[PDB]
C-alpha cells in the first residue's frame, strides 16, 4: 500500500477509561526524532487529539509516545489571519473539516474555516516544511512555547526557540532547540524575550503563501542550525518524495496480499506503527559523528542513543521483527541502549526521553539475549553481559533503575509479597536469569551460564499446586490467603492471575511437569480461554481501561488487549495441540482493523502492531532468546519477506478464505515441516514457506515441541 493511504487516525478513537490502542496521529519519517500532530484541544490531557474534534489549535511538535508516559520538548506552529487579542490555544482555535484534511505518515493537509487558511506539513527526520496558503491580508504564525522558552528574531527570515518542558526528566533545564527559516520575511521586528509558557506571534502582512524550514536539536541551536542546513534548499514536493522513499525502504520489505483486502489496509496501517519507535534521539555534528544530550550528567555525549521505548511491551515482537526485516536498526538500538547503561549505571526500562522507570521486570536483557543468539552485535554482548550481572546482583538507589527486590530475590529465590506486583517481578527476573545464561553461552562463559540457568527455575517458587496459579509468597513461603482468580492488581501488574500465571518463556515444559501432565495444562489452557471475561477491581479500588477492554469482547480471559496474554494461544503449542488455537488466532486478528477504533487495546510503540504483523505472516516470537518463532496461523495469502541478510523468504498460502481455519501441511523449500516452530536460522536461509490451509484441523502426532530449557 502506498503511503498517502496510511490514515494517520487509525487507532486514535481512545480516552483514559478505553483504548482502542492510544496512538496518536503521527506525521514523520520512520524512527523520526520528532514527530507532528494537529492538537484539537488543550482541556482532555495527554488526549490532545482526538478524531471526532472539530477544532484545530495548532500543528504540535511532540516526542510523546503514550498519554501515560505524556509528553516532552514539545511546541505548536499555529496559521491565523487578522488580529487576535488574546493568543491563548483557545482563543487562537479555528474549526476544521476533519473529512477534508488528510492525514498520513509524510503529510498533513487542512484548511482553518475561521482564518481561510489551508496548511501542509511535511516531515523530516529533524525537522519539516509548513506552507501555509493564505485568503486574507493579515497573515501570522503563533507560536505556543510551553515551560521555560527563549525566542529570537536573528534578521528578517529566522526565528530561533529554546522550551524546557517533559512529564519527567533526570535534567530539571532540559532543553529542545527549533529554529524556523521563512521564504517571505517577518514584517514586524520582536526583541530577545524568555520567560513562560510564551505565546509569540509573527507577523508577514499580506502574503498569499508562507514556507517555513523548521528544524531541531536536543544538542544547541548551533546543532538545530546545521541539521536545518543539511535540508533548507529541499521544496516541499522534494521533501515529500525523500519521505515517501523512506517509508517504502521499510513497507517494500513485506509485500503482502489477502483475499479480504481490508486485511491488507489493516496490515499496512499496523506496518506504519512499527516503525515509529523507538524515536532517533542522537545528531550527527560538523564531522557527521553521532552525538546526543545525557540528562544524567546535564552534558552533550558521544554516541547513539534511541528514546520512547518500554522494553516490557517492545521486547515481545518489535525486536524480533527486526532481527528478520531491519538487523542494521536494531544493530544502532542495542548500541544506543548499552550508551544509555554506560550515562546511568542501568540498562534502561523505561525512556521518554530519559529513564523513568515504569513497569515490572528489565526485559531489555530478552532484547539483548534474543540480538546474542541471532549473532547481532556479537561484540557487545560481553559489554552487556557486565551490565546484565551489574543489573541481576545490585540494588539501585534511585528508585526507577534496575530491578527491584533485587536482594530479597537473591536470598529467597522470589520477590516477596510485601512488595508490589512481587509475582510480576519474580517471573520478569527469572526470564531475565534464563536471558543472561543464553548471552553468557554465546561468549563460553559457562560458569555464568550455569548459574543464571539454575536461578531462571525461580518461576517454581510461586506456583501453588493447590490452585494452579502463580501467587504471591511472604518470607515465610505462605501464599498470601483470600485469593482470588479473577482479582487484578496487588500481586499482578494490569491483570488477574489468569493473565500473570504463565510468563514462563523460558520453560513451558517445566510448568507444565508442575500442573502433573500435559493433559492438566491442557485443561487450565481450555478454562482460561473458554470462561466470561469477569474480573473484580479490589487490587485497583477501581476499574482501569486494561478491564474493561478485556470485558468489552468474548474472549473469556485471553486479554489481547494488553502484552501479558500476547502468547497465550501458542500455549497449546507446549502439548502438542497447536489446532486448538488455529481458529482462536484468526479470530483474535478479527480485533484489530484501520479504523480510529483499529485495537483491541494499547498499542505500546509498535508492540501490538507487530504482535499482528507476526500473526500475519504465521508465526510468533514466544521466546525472545531462544532463537525460534512458534507457528500460528496466516492470515496473508502471499507475503515476500526481505530478509536483512539479503534472501527472501516467499510465503504462499492455498485459498485463505474466513473458513480456512487451520493449518493442513507446512513446505519449507518442498519438504514436509512438522515442528510446531520454526528456527531463526531456517527463516533466514529463505526460500519458499507454503501453508496448505484446512476447514477442520490435521492433528500431528510428532514429539516435537517449541524451546523450554528443562528438554533442551
Ligand atoms: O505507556 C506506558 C505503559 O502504560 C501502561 O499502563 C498504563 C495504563 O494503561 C494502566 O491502566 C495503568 C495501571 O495503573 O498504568 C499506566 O502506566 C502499560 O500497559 C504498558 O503497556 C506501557 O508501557
Ligand atoms: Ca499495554
Ligand atoms: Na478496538
Amino acid at each position: 500500500m502506498n503511503i498517502q493511504a496510511i490514515d494517520t487516525r487509525h487507532g486514535t478513537a481512545n480516552q483514559h477509561s478505553f483504548s482502542n490502542g492510544n496512538c496518536l496521529p503521527y506525521t514523520g519519517v520512520p524512527f523520526g526524532m520528532n514527530f507532528y500532530a494537529p492538537q484539537t484541544t488543550d482541556q482532555k490531557g495527554s488526549w490532545w487529539f482526538h478524531p471526532e474534534d472539530r477544532t484545530f489549535q495548532g500543528y504540535r511538535v511532540t516526542h510523546q509516545p503514550s498519554p501515560w508516559m505524556g509528553d516532552f520538548s514539545h511546541l505548536l506552529m499555529t496559521p491565523v489571519s487578522g488580529s487576535l487579542s488574546e493568543l491563548s490555544l483557545f482563543h487562537a482555535q479555528s474549526s476544521y473539516r476533519p473529512e477534508e484534511s488528510l492525514f498520513s505518515p509524510v503529510e498533513i493537509n487542512l484548511t482553518q474555516l475561521r482564518y481561510q487558511i489551508t496548511s501542509q506539513l511535511i516531515p523530516s527526520m529533524y525537522g519539516g516544511i509548513l506552507t501555509i496558503d493564505y485568503q486574507q491580508k493579515d497573515n501570522h504564525l503563533l507560536l505556543t512555547l510551553p515551560g521555560r522558552y527563549q525566542v529570537k528574531q536573528l534578521d528578517d527570515h529566522q526565528v530561533a526557540v529554546k522550551v524546557i518542558n517533559y512529564s519527567g526528566c533526570e535534567d530539571p533545564d532540559f532543553s529542545f532547540y527549533f529554529v524556523l527559516h521563512f521564504e517571505q520575511p517577518l514584517t514586524k521586528w520582536f526583541a530577545p524575550s524568555s520567560g513562560e509558557d510564551g505565546k509569540i506571534l509573527l507577523s508577514f502582512g499580506n502574503i498569499a503563501q508562507q514556507v517555513v524550514h523548521f528544524s531541531s536539536s536536543f544538542i544547541s541551536e548551533k546543532q538545530a542550525q546545521l541539521n536545518l542546513a543539511r535540508e533548507i534548499s529541499l521544496r516541499s514536493t522534494e521533501m515529500l518524495q525523500q519521505g515517501i522513499a523512506d517509508w517504502h525502504n521499510y513497507f517494500d520489505r513485506l509485500k503482502v496480499t489477502h483475499e479480504n483486502p481490508e486485511h491488507t489496509k489493516t496490515f499496512y496501517h499496523t506496518l506504519y506503527r512499527t516503525f515509529l519507535f523507538p524515536q532517533t534521539f542522537y545528531e550527527l555534528d560538523e564531522n557527521q559523528q553521532p552525538i546526543h544530550y545525557d540528562t544524567f550528567s546535564q552534558t552533550v555525549r558521544p554516541g547513539v542513543l534511541y528514546t520512547n521505548n518500554g522494553f516490557w511491551d517492545t521486547y515481545k515482537t518489535v525486536y524480533p521483527l527486526f532481527s528478520l526485516i531491519a538487523q542494521e536498526k536494531y544493530e544502532e538500538m542495542l548500541e544506543g541502549f548499552l550508551n544509555s547503561y554506560n550515562e546511568t549505571g542501568f540498562l534502561p526500562k523505561w525512556l521518554s526521553p530519559d529513564e523513568r522507570g515504569l513497569m515490572p521486570g528489565t526485559l531489555i536483557d530478552a532484547v539483548i539475549a534474543d540480538a546474542a543468539v541471532k549473532k547481532i552485535r556479537p561484540d557487545l554482548m560481553p559489554q552487556f553481559l557486565e551490565a546484565m550481572k551489574k543489573g541481576a546482583t545490585q540494588q539501585s538507589e534511585r528508585e526507577n533503575y534496575g530491578r527491584q527486590g533485587t536482594l530479597d530475590y537473591l536470598k529467597y529465590g522470589y520477590v516477596p509479597s510485601t512488595y508490589h506486583e512481587s509475582v510480576n517481578h519474580t517471573l520478569d527476573y527469572a526470564y531475565s536469569d534464563f536471558c543472561i545464561s543464553q548471552v553468557a553461552k554465546t561468549l563460553n562463559d559457562s560458569e555464568t551460564a550455569t548459574f543464571y540457568r539454575q536461578q531462571a527455575l525461580n518461576y517454581q517458587q510461586l506456583f501453588n499446586p493447590e490452585t494452579g496459579f502463580m501467587q504471591a509468597k511472604d518470607t515465610e513461603g505462605n501464599f498470601r490467603p483470600d485469593f482470588l482468580d479473577i482479582r487484578w492488581g496487588k500481586d499482578y501488574a494490569q491483570g488477574s492471575a489468569w493473565q500473570s500465571s504463565f510468563a514462563v518463556y523460558q520453560d513451558f515444559a517445566g510448568l507444565i511437569k508442575l500442573y502433573g501432565s500435559e493433559l492438566a495444562f491442557e485443561k487450565k489452557l481450555i478454562q482460561l480461554c473458554n470462561q466470561a471475561p469477569n474480573f473484580n477491581v479490589e487490587g485497583y479500588g477501581f476499574e482501569i481501561h486494561e478491564m474493561s477492554e478485556m470485558a468489552a469482547i468474548d474472549f473469556g480471559q485471553l486479554a489481547i488487549s494488553n502484552q501479558p496474554s500476547f502468547h497465550y494461544p501458542f500455549l497449546f503449542s507446549y502439548i502438542g495441540k497447536p489446532e486448538m488455537a488455529q481458529p482462536l488466532l484468526k479470530q483474535l486478528m478479527q480485533t484489530f482493523d484501520a479504523s480510529p477504533t483499529g485495537y483491541p487495546g494499547d498499542e505500546d510503540n509498535g508492540s501490538m502492531s507487530a504482535w499482528y504483523i507476526f500473526n500475519s505472516l504465521g508465526f510468533y516470537p514466544v521466546t525472545p532468546g531462544a532463537g525460534e518463532y512458534v507457528i500460528g496461523m496466516p492470515l496473508v495469502q502471499t507475503a515476500e519477506v526481505k530478509l536483512s541478510n539479503g534472501k527472501q523468504l516467499t510465503i504462499q498460502t492455498s485459498p485463505n478464505k474466513v473458513q480456512q481455519q487451520f493449518i493442513h501441511e507446512i513446505q519449507l523449500n518442498q519438504e514436509k515441516h512438522t515442528a510446531p516452530y520454526f528456527t531463526h536460522q531456517e527463516l533466514l536461509n529463505g526460500g519458499t514457506l507454503d501453508y496448505q490451509l484446512g476447514i477442520v484441523p490435521n492433528p500431528q502426532t510428532t514429539a516435537e515441541r517449541p524451546f523450554s530449557l528443562s528438554t533442551e
